[PDB]
């Protein structure tokens, strides 16, 4: 079950490859990768 922006994540095998496991508040999720 992939995960989208802001989704409880640990480090590997959590949200979809289109995001990363680093939040700016929840501190425990996967945020979409938007490296402008």
């Amino acid at each position: 079950d992939c995960v989208r922006f802001w989704g409880k994540c640990s480090q590997t095998s959590d949200c979809c490859p289109h995001l990363a496991c680093k939040s700016k508040w929840p501190r425990n999720i996967c945020v979409w990768d938007g490296s402008v």
